[PDB]
Order: C-alpha cells, then sequence, then structure tokens
C-alpha cells in the first residue's frame, strides 16, 4: 500500500552522463556508445544566446575545442555534428557502461523520469509529465542543460528527454534525442509562449483508480455519466476530453477496482464541480495528473 | 526555478541490492563488503508470523540454508549472525560495487531517498520523511522488505533505513541497519498502535522559502509573531512545536530570501488558520512537510 511519485532507478543513466564544456560554456552531455549528446548551445557564449547563428558558431570550431570528461576520464572527441538541436561528438571510446537504450520521442501526456546533472554529475531525480503544450514542469537550475529524461522497460533505457531551456515563465522545454524540440520553442533567449495547458484527464482517472486500490474510496458516488457529459465539464474545467482510446487504456484498472470508467468519470465530475472538500485522495488536496495508467498499475501490482 | 519531490540517485544503492530467500521466503537484501544485511523475518513462514521466537527459528537454519543471488551470480555464505531484527550474511565475497558507505540512524522529521526493490531487483526510487511517530508514508508491496532509505553526501552513501513491514493502517516500519526498529513497532503481525503523528513544522517553513525563493509569494502578509504565539497556533493545529534549533536551521533560507523566521512563521500562522483559500503553493493545495531546510537549499542553490 501506498502510493508516491516514484521514478525509475536512475543507476543506468548515471553511467552515461559526462561533462562538455566548449569555450566557458559547461554543460552535461549523454555518453552512449561512442557518441556524446548535448545541447548545441554548448557553443554559444551569452552574447550569442539573444539569436545564435548556430551553424556559424559551430564552423569556428574544431574537435579538440570540445573537452568531454567522465567523471575523472577525459574523452578524445574525433568527429563533430549538429542534427536539429544537439551536438553528437564522436568520440574514440565506446562507454563500457552503455545500459541496452532506445531514443523514443513521447506523446504529451507521457510521463518520464530525469535525472537532474551538473557539470556531468547527476543531483537528483524525479518523476514528471510531459504537459499537454509540450513543457516539464521540472526542477533545473544553471548548469543542468544536457539533464535527461527516460523510461526504463526492465534493461532497456528509452530516452525521451534532453534538458534545454527555461522560459521566462519558470516552466521547461528541451528536445527528444535527435535535438527536435517539443512544442514550439526555439533555443534562443526570447520570451517564448508555451501554449494553453490542459489537465491529464486520463492521467487524473487513473490515479483516482489507485486511490481507490490503496483506500481512499470517499470521493466513490451513487452515479455514472457519458463521454458526451463528461466532455462537456471537462471543457468547462480545462481538462482533456476524454476518448474511447482513454477508456481503453484504463480497462485493467477498471477490472481491477470493478468501478466502470464512465462511474469513475461521474467522480472526476462531481470532484471538478464540488472541490475536495478540504479532504484529501492519495496525501494530494488536487487531482493529479502525473500519473499514467501503466504507471499505476506498474506501482499498485509491481514490476522491476 | 521549480521544486520537486526529488530522490537522490539511486545507482550506488541499485548495486548494492540482492535478492535472499530462505526456506519458501524471497525478500531483498544489502550487499556491502563481504556482508548481506536482510530483515529477519526471511526466516519465517506465514504461520510463523503471529508471534516468531526468532531465536528458535534461527536455529534450524544453517549457512546452506541461505540463498544470496546477486542479479545472476550467486553468492556463497560463510557465516550468519542476527542482530536486533536484522540478519547478517557473511559472504565470501565483497561486493565490488561496494559505495563509501556509513550506518545511520535518522532522526523523526528528517528525509531519505527509498529504494523500492523486489526480488533483488530495483524497481523505483522516492524522497519521504521519517513521520515524528517514527512511520514512513511509503509505496511498497509484498516482497519489497530489506529495501533500504539512503542519503548521499557526494560519494558517501548514509543508509538509514530497511523496510520491515506494512502497518494493517497501510503506512511503513522498519529499522536502521543495525536492526532496530524506529518507533515502537516489533516484527509480528499483530495491530500495532503507530504514535499521534504531527506536521514537521520546521520542514513546512522551508517550503515556504523555496515557493519564495521560486516566485510563490502570494501567502506572504504584513505580520510578524513570536516563537511563544506561533506555537500555541503549532499546538490546535498538531504542528510540531518550533524551537531556536529550528529557527537556526531555517538561518539560510532567512538570509537568502530576507524574510525573518518569525516573519515567515506569521505566514504559516495565517495558512494554518485561514486555509489556501482554493489557491495553490508549488503545485500543492495543502502545506508539504517532506522537505528538510537542507533539502530547499541543496535543490535551490544545487549540489552534485
Ligand atoms: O535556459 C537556460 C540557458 C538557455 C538560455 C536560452 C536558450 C537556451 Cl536553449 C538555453 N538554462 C537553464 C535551464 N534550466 C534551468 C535554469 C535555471 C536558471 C538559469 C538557467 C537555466
Ligand atoms: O508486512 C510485510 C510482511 C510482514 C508481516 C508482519 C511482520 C513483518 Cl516484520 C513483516 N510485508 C509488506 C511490506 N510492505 C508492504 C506490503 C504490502 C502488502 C503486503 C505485505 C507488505
Amino acid at each position: 500500500s501506498g502510493f508516491r511519485k516514484m521514478a525509475f532507478p536512475s543507476g543506468k543513466v548515471e553511467g552515461c552522463m559526462v561533462q562538455v564544456t566548449c569555450g566557458t560554456t559547461t554543460l552535461n552531455g549523454l555518453w552512449l556508445d561512442d557518441v556524446v549528446y548535448c545541447p548545441r548551445h554548448v557553443i554559444c557564449t551569452s552574447e550569442d544566446m539573444l539569436n545564435p547563428n548556430y551553424e556559424d558558431l559551430l564552423i569556428r570550431k574544431s574537435n579538440h575545442n570540445f573537452l568531454v570528461q567522465a567523471g575523472n576520464v577525459q574523452l578524445r572527441v574525433i568527429g563533430h555534428s549538429m542534427q536539429n538541436c544537439v551536438l553528437k561528438l564522436k568520440v574514440d571510446t565506446a562507454n563500457p557502461k552503455t545500459p541496452k537504450y532506445k531514443f523514443v520521442r513521447i506523446q504529451p501526456g507521457q510521463t518520464f523520469s530525469v535525472l537532474a546533472c551538473y557539470n556531468g554529475s547527476p543531483s537528483g531525480v524525479y518523476q514528471c509529465a510531459m504537459r499537454p503544450n509540450f513543457t516539464i514542469k521540472g526542477s533545473f537550475l544553471n548548469g543542468s542543460c544536457g539533464s535527461v529524461g527516460f523510461n526504463i522497460d526492465y534493461d532497456c533505457v528509452s530516452f525521451c528527454y534532453m534538458h534545454h531551456m527555461e522560459l521566462p515563465t519558470g516552466v521547461h522545454a528541451g528536445t527528444d534525442l535527435e535535438g527536435n524540440f517539443y512544442g514550439p520553442f526555439v533555443d534562443r533567449q526570447t520570451a517564448q509562449a508555451a501554449g494553453t495547458d490542459t489537465t491529464i484527464t486520463v492521467n487524473v482517472l487513473a490515479w483516482l483508480y489507485a486511490a481507490v486500490i490503496n483506500g481512499d474510496r470517499w470521493f466513490l458516488n451513487r452515479f455514472t455519466t457519458t463521454l458526451n457529459d463528461f466532455n462537456l465539464v471537462a471543457m468547462k474545467y480545462n481538462y482533456e476530453p476524454l476518448t474511447q482510446d482513454h477508456v481503453d487504456i484504463l480497462g485493467p484498472l477498471s477490472a481491477q477496482t470493478g468501478i466502470a470508467v464512465l462511474d469513475m468519470c461521474a467522480s472526476l465530475k462531481e470532484l471538478l464541480q464540488n472541490g475536495m472538500n478540504g479532504r484529501t485522495i492519495l496525501g494530494s488536496a488536487l487531482l493529479e495528473d502525473e500519473f499514467t495508467p501503466f504507471d499505476v498499475v506498474r506501482q499498485c501490482s509491481g514490476v522491476t
């Protein structure tokens, strides 16, 4: 029993973290096989960041300008290339600690763990969701760039995020491991609109199922609703519209608890319309949307 | 910017996890140097758990009855001993992945990371506080026994908790690494009173300082209070009384923000008396007490 905002064990990713320095800028890099991946803005100074011409800034750099250090050991850089907003530094040594890995582009609403790093050294690990507007509400300071987000399936690390920037609003933006930003963001020091965000409805329903499994049942009611009716309420409260694909993913939790998905939607409907009334669910006084249906089942039934 | 319930990177602890089997019971063990530490109830069956005579149950076991497996490799057990509620299994091989480590007994109100494990395999990592009543509100299922709690100071792992039991209330109890339970708990399947719990006042104040640092300032007011006055309010709301030692630990956060500790107590006083008014602080709709003053500074200023 109990339900926590649990992250994947970070060991496999800690083994991949390196420090990358170019000029006077230092950030984190990800060393997988004989390649180190890092944000391309490692080649910028603060004067360059208003609107960098990355192709021109990179032409001024040679392999020997990229200093890569894995703890204490120095890596020899034998190639460099820019792919979208990431640099790929070919090194002469394959990382002996490279786990089995994949590069994936996650969908908005999915969750992942972040290993926050500074100077190539891991500082902490936390779990978060990719917002529907493609920002992440992380915890990052200057020098965290290059820290990565990931999921783990037994022995396989699926890397999904590399941290690049903090928007003036204090929320975070970054790329997949091919350097494509999630959302409309660009790697420039400009004010950039993050879209209207919404609450991840399928995750709130998953978390209500986790609450029932863990004994928090006070919000269950005598009602039911329809997808149509529920979606009018989702609209009013800035929740993602629920689809049959969401109801289908909630199937296992519905079977586990014996609570039909639309009956749980009627509980969510009443909580949106009436609030928590000074009560809590799984130690939260708000509706939590950072656990997917997969996360709840993994946490409540067990997977290593 | 941003503030998350951040855990320490778990890699150093993942390298120490093993599976321990005795008879038909399997749980997790911690392999440090040539010793494996695990809950002594690995020697019990379900018939034994109502009131085990641990000394007699252990006399029936020999070194060859304790099966220890580190991933795939089998460890040869050359000694066994019970110390309080833990078993220490001497193995013929020192763990090559033993980090620099210490065994510490944490105080109530302090925080630590938990690496939840099943069958010697890490499943996830989360941060939590040792409650003032010596329970932990973890997330654990059957087979999680032997999972450990820890803190990390650069390269040193200070192990503070080994998980033993889930109380009928769904909260968790365990021991320090010498096998002494935190709190009044005993390793028996009986209903056991956990004391009256309280909210960790110094941690709520630390988290209000983290909120101000991160831009959440709405709760700051024109008032101040005294330790005496604040403690009357702490009493009414089941908060730990604040002492000068707590005010002293909050010194760095007070200097960082320029907000005197007693002025922040007056903000906490008004939040206790008036509630959040449907507002949030650092994404929470309740007052958070799982971040110590050290955690806030480590997270807001940066340490690896
Ligand atoms: O935002 C950046 C640098 C940058 C600037 C403009 C564009 C790009 Cl691509 C990168 N760094 C930081 C990333 N996370 C958190 C931060 C917290 C405080 C200060 C900087 C922080
Ligand atoms: O409680 C125990 C076993 C036990 C019983 C009595 C006394 C002692 Cl010392 C140990 N296991 C579990 C530990 N955490 C979480 C659990 C969740 C579900 C089931 C068992 C769980």
